[PDB]
């Protein structure tokens, strides 16, 4: 795998989104990985529905949080609609996937990166955007404006985001806090520290969709 990956440069990343107050990061993270794998496999970059996962993932708890793995398993089992078909409302509502016609995309499964293993995560990022989790509760992360983020942070992971690239010192993260946070909505998080957890627990729980 190469020294640099940046799926934005491959046209595989949609604009940065803002989840708002709803604890829907798990769905945004999942959606980033679906948009990416659909671009990688088909050549078209589309936006898909975080709201659909929020409403329809019966293992998640809506705006009270959820599981990126559950959302990706939902897109592989049923599918997902375009974002314009099922727009983001920032609140869990009834599942309306039935009422919006056939799905726009469907994946074939979900694979987990071997946790606590930087190279395994880098290998998955070289192939596609990856859903990852991290500790975002610290003010250092909350107030991050730019640069390669080194913390301070613990590994108490609480926030799902998406890894869309990396470099020699960093992993490139698409957050769902709008375009005014970080580096136009992105954060570069230090890697190569020898901490199995990753900076901010970045290697704790990482998933990506599989699409044949
Ligand atoms: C993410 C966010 O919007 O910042 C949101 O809080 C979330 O999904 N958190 C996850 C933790 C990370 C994805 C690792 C979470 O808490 N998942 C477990 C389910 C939520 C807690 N349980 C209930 N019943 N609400």
């Amino acid at each position: 795998i190469p020294e640099y990956v940046d799926w934005r440069q491959k046209g595989a990343v949609t604009p940065v989104k803002n989840q708002g107050s709803c604890g829907s990061c798990w769905a945004f993270s999942a959606v980033v990985t679906i948009e990416g794998i659909i671009k990688i496999r088909t050549g078209n970059l589309n936006e898909y529905s975080e709201q659909e996962l929020l409403d329809c993932d019966r293992r998640s708890y809506g705006c009270n949080g959820g599981y990126p793995w559950s959302a990706l398993q939902l897109v592989a089992q049923y599918g997902i609609h375009y974002r314009n078909t099922y727009p983001y409302e920032g609140v869990q509502r009834y599942c309306r996937s039935r009422e919006k016609g056939p799905y726009a995309a469907k994946t074939d499964g979900v694979r987990q990166v071997q946790p606590y293993n930087e190279g395994a995560l880098l290998y998955s990022i070289a192939n596609q955007p990856v859903s990852v989790v991290l500790e975002a509760a610290g003010k250092d992360f909350q107030l991050y404006r730019g640069g390669i983020f080194v913390g301070p942070c613990g590994n108490k992971v609480d926030h799902a985001v998406a890894a869309v690239g990396y470099g020699p010192n960093y992993i490139l993260i698409k957050n769902s806090w709008g375009t005014g946070w970080g580096e136009n909505g992105y954060i570069r998080i230090k890697r190569g520290t020898g901490n199995s957890y990753g900076v901010c627990g970045l290697y704790t729980s990482s998933f990506y969709p599989v699409k044949n």
